[PDB]
């Protein structure tokens, strides 16, 4: 049979999926005789979630961050106990967040207290609609917290800071990326791990610099069978093998390959040097997991809307 999947993703994972769909469907097609093609949109994850939620006929979702899958299952079209469908919750890989700068780091940018500085201009995406402008707010939110003594209003004065300096809000992480890297607007960047490696090795060489900081929080972009589509496609099997296969060997190294962080031990061995070393923190101890986080700082009238009056 011929079987057409659609995948609603974030922004920066255009060339994960442009390798790993043609490895599923070469495997699919090895397995069962059947051809599958997979088609691909990609955006800020809010912004991506909303379409799905209002007629997107996806299949998949493999967005941002857990809060962006709930928010479907929450308007009915995703199961409500969907987290616990695949492994570490519903995600194969992790990532985190570093700054990128340019060439020599000019301003001298060595931790998250800098990018407050005056005359420093920041970009980062926008947290109204990008799951990447979420886990950065949050990252340095969190550093504020503890390098403040837990003072919440010290650290909403931080981030307020933060954001006065930002130059250029980008609907999705990879319009940040463009902006910084192509377009040479800005003095840093808050980026995806993986977008940052990739603007070192590809987008850019001898043009930019990764700076790590002290710490940062463990990013884990989450994926789901869309229940409600593939009940009316006939997809569930393939849209279930073509999750399940991102924990293979396989997906593994093509998720390593491209600057995502494998789970698999074998995979992580191999491209262990690509990886900087820092301290990580997550969701469920600083902030009370995405529920809470999302409610507290993204909803409307949180601390996101406060900073930015």
């Amino acid at each position: 049979k011929d079987i057409q999947l659609l995948n609603v993703s974030y922004d920066p994972t255009r060339e994960l999926y442009e390798q790993y769909n043609k490895a599923f469907s070469a495997h699919w097609k090895q397995e069962t005789g059947d051809n599958v093609v997979i088609d691909q949109s990609h955006g800020g994850s809010g912004k991506q979630a909303t379409s799905v939620i209002n007629g997107i006929e996806a299949d998949t979702v493999t967005l941002a961050l857990a809060y962006d899958v709930n928010a479907i299952a929450e308007r009915g079209r995703i199961d409500k106990n969907w987290i616990k469908r695949l492994p570490d919750d519903s995600a194969p890989y992790t990532s985190t967040i570093v700054f990128l700068v340019r060439k020599g780091n000019p301003k001298q940018i060595h931790d998250w207290n800098d990018l407050i500085k005056p005359g420093v201009s920041v970009i980062t995406p926008n947290p109204k609609s990008s799951g990447g402008a979420r886990w950065n707010y949050l990252a340095a939110w969190g550093y504020a917290l503890h390098h403040n003594n837990n003072d919440q209003a010290k650290a909403e004065d931080f981030v307020k800071a933060l954001f006065k300096n930002v130059e250029v809000l980008d609907s999705g992480a990879r319009g940040s990326t463009n902006t910084f890297v192509e377009r040479g607007i800005g003095d840093v960047l808050i980026a995806w791990e993986n977008e940052a490696l990739l603007a070192t090795n590809e987008l850019g060489k001898d043009k930019f610099e990764i700076v790590t900081p002290s710490e940062s929080i463990l990013a884990e972009p989450t994926v789901s069978v869309v229940d409600k589509v593939v009940e009316k496609k006939d997809t569930k099997a393939v849209a279930e093998a073509y999750l399940k296969y991102l924990y293979s060997p396989e997906g593994q190294e093509i998720a390593a390959k491209n600057f995502y962080r494998p789970r698999d031990a074998d995979v992580a061995k191999k491209y262990d040097d690509a990886f900087p070393k820092l301290k990580l923190f997550t969701i469920d101890e600083v902030f009370g997991g995405w529920a809470k986080a999302q409610k507290d700082h993204f909803a409307d009238g949180g601390t996101f809307d406060q900073i930015s009056k």
